[PDB]
């Protein structure tokens, strides 16, 4: 096994070290570059949300509800529970004539410290429409209603909406169903685990579909729906996360060149449209990147993901400098003195 | 290298894994048991506070200020900034005729979520007197004043109070000065790094001194002051951390049998008085334990420390059941469904 780490220091003395796993793949999933174990069996968590949004959009009758691109971005979101996220959740419930009591997700403290601070100040108790996954849950309810399934158990494995998700995830990964494992997420849905490179593969396919659409190429229904998802995420990145959030700031900086999505417990996935940068990396099409920090540290994840974009030449120094606060996280003590930093003793291998 | 981990799962699928280092030492620092690398060079951070309290108590003239056992517990503390912590900081400043403006530490969000909630509700901005290190800083101010040194720079490495700290830390570790490295902490004091087993050695010497004092043995002023520090921490565990904090709950459960202290970025140190448990572990005196979680995760630290006490037979099932919430942290989702767990595949070696 390779020894790929992100390391924090205090005055040059090792504080913490964190093992890094990464895969960089082409549009067919061929491995181009790796850190750590690029095939590590990994819980995709919320980084599977674009695959789940594809299952929702490929459910016949869902188009009749009139979900717009910001609604689709919400289906793809781990949102901050800003007022705009909660309002959009309730508007999406209205489009399908369902209620908050139909949701099978629960409230939680906001993923945004600033939102959560304002909640704590007002003694706000979050409810199901406040879930960071509320968009995905409304989409799954929409799919259940559309096929005339019945809604009470839309979240259970035996429900056709979860059968459709499970098949769709295996298909995008190019895996047999038995090579995908399932647990239960914080939002109370089935959540998949598969080799980390296949999370890269999903995002390479999303960006590849965007390339095919933009170029006016004939597309399958699946390619057209993947291109729609890419467009929705890139056009409404504030729905995918929120103000100050990595995914939002990343996708704003890149202005359509890529989409990126957080997985809880420090996974990350990026889908990169074909560019001079992807060609210099040795592929003629789109690219996928997937990352896992073995110990689950989010601050380290955003630092490593930003470092990998710099290493791979994706964007310009100017575009990437919008993410400087995440790339080289502040180590300023209570008296304003910088006490250390973050280092990246890992080596991309081809 | 040994492969000693604590692991979290979702539905039996690996989520995160965390590398554990631990040393179990006798009263002289002889290694009895280990996990990972027991000599890992480690920033002791707040777990060095008892060594710093010894430097303070050994400073000529400090005895004249009349610091009591709760004051000494606060010198040893990473407190929650409860009102009683702030009050005792102010009382200690008054004993040395100093003001809050003399402190060279800064305010920070409370180490207690409940305290920080009350602060957020009242728009409270924490100041120097609120620092989790405020007791250590008052003690260092006391030392500087007591020997007629300048007070303005009591926190600077060239100040005689910090020369006393540096020498004292190396002496308790049985190390030459050059074998201890120094950085700057969050509170803006010099902070040491030394092999992890020597953190265990410090706490074994604390517990050994307590045993010597209790038995009415003639003691040096250093051994008597180590005994006093142990007794202060054991008698005032609420000063060392606060309500609901691991160190307070651990030391209350053990009712004098041991002292325990958190280091920032997930170190831990325990000093165990001679007992039936220490004798079953193959030593005739007191014992020291030191732990580091390589990636810095606090929840995993408390889980591991509790599991290690169970494996070492320290306490009874009844004593250790007070720590159940830390030993096997809850993995219950937003809908009340248990989605995962914490496992300890590490193996103690002799
Ligand atoms: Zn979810
Ligand atoms: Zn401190």
């Amino acid at each position: 096994p390779s020894e790929d780490f992100v390391v924090t220091d205090r005055g040059g003395i090792v504080e913490n070290s964190h093992r890094v796993h990464a895969a960089v793949v082409d549009a067919k999933g061929r491995l181009l570059y790796a850190l750590g174990n690029p095939t590590r069996m990994t819980l995709a968590r919320s980084a599977a949300k674009p695959a789940q949004a594809l299952a929702i959009l490929e459910t016949e009758g869902v188009a009749g509800y009139g979900f717009d691109d910001a609604d689709i971005a919400l289906m793809c979101a781990s949102h901050s529970s800003e007022d705009r996220h909660i309002a959009r959740t309730r508007a999406m419930l209205s489009k399908i004539k369902a209620e908050e009591a139909d949701l099978r997700c629960g409230g939680h403290p906001s993923l945004s410290e600033m939102v959560n601070r304002s909640w704590i100040k007002q003694d706000f108790i979050p409810t199901a429409v406040c879930s960071n996954c509320s968009g995905k849950h409304v989409g799954m309810l929409a799919g259940a209603r559309a096929i005339g399934a019945g809604t009470d158990g839309y979240h259970l494995p035996d429900h056709p909406m979860q059968g459709r998700v499970k098949r769709t995830v295996a298909e995008l990964c190019d895996l047999d169903a038995g090579d995908v494992e399932w647990g239960t997420d914080g939002c109370n849905l089935p959540t998949p685990a598969f080799p980390l490179d296949r999370l890269g593969r999903i995002y390479a396919k999303l960006a590849s579909a965007a390339d095919g659409s933009d170029a006016g190429e004939g597309q399958s229904t699946r390619c057209a729906a993947l291109a729609h998802i890419f467009r929705a995420m890139a056009r409404h990145p504030e729905m995918v996360a929120g103000e100050g959030r990595y995914c939002t700031m990343l996708m704003r900086a890149f202005d359509g060149a890529l989409v990126g999505k957080l997985g809880a417990d420090a996974s990350y996935a990026i889908g990169v449209r074909a560019s001079d940068a992807t060609r210099q990396l040795g592929t003629d099409g789109a690219l996928g990147i997937s990352v896992k920090i073995e110990d689950g540290n989010l601050e380290m994840l955003y630092a490593v993901v930003t470092e990998l974009l710099e290493r791979l030449g994706i964007g310009s120094p100017d575009v990437r400098s919008q993410l400087a606060s995440f790339h080289h996280p502040q180590r300023v003590n209570t008296m304003g003195v910088t006490t250390g930093g973050v280092s990246f003793p890992f080596k991309l291998r081809g």
